[PDB]
């Protein structure tokens, strides 16, 4: 199982609570994405350009509508047409994380966790750091920026 749900739990609610700061076609063309960022997080990408502990960043992944040829469906925003809720993955930051908690497994500080809609653990073979590491400038979130800027241009 890629990630490690055993240390980075299922944060419940987080649609309801945390900040909404984007939505975006994922680069991958076959997925839509819904950003959220909690308080912590929020609040240090207000200061600065890294997420102190406590910072957690949600990407809901969105299976796209397509016919029966397999074409997806579009907006004429450009953004895919939601067919339903496929999975929550979940990036978490803490810098003292338990020692059973590989190194290896991190992207620096940050946990990975990828679960389903109903919020249990969801099979993966992928590896969440590695494909993050290479991003250490930018606090090794995809997307840095569209963050950066919410959270300048809104309130807390
Ligand atoms: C490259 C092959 C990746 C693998 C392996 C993992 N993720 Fe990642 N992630 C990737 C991209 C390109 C993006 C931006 C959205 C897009 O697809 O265009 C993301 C984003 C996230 C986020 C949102 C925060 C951010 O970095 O922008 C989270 C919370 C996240 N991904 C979690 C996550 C998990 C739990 C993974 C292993 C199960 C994982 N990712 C692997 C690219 C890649």
């Amino acid at each position: 199982m890629g990630g490690n749900p055993e240390f980075v739990k299922f944060p419940e609610k987080y649609e309801q609570i945390f900040t909404h700061y984007d939505t975006a076609n994922r680069a991958n063309q076959t997925q839509l994405a819904k950003f959220y960022a909690n308080e912590i997080a929020a609040e240090s990408y207000k200061k600065g350009e890294e997420a102190a502990p406590g910072s957690i960043v949600i990407m809901e992944i969105y299976a796209p509508k397509k016919d029966a040829e397999g074409k997806i469906q579009s907006g004429e925003d450009g953004l895919f047409v939601i067919d339903k809720l496929a999975a929550i993955a979940v990036m978490e930051k803490r810098n003292d994380w338990g020692s059973a908690f590989k190194a290896d497994d991190r992207s620096g500080n940050w946990g990975f966790a990828l679960y389903d809609p109903e919020g249990k653990a969801k099979d993966n073979d992928l590896t969440c750091a590695q494909c993050h590491n290479p991003l250490q400038k930018q606090d090794n979130l995809f997307s840095f920026q569209k963050l950066v800027d919410y959270v300048k241009a809104h309130k807390l």
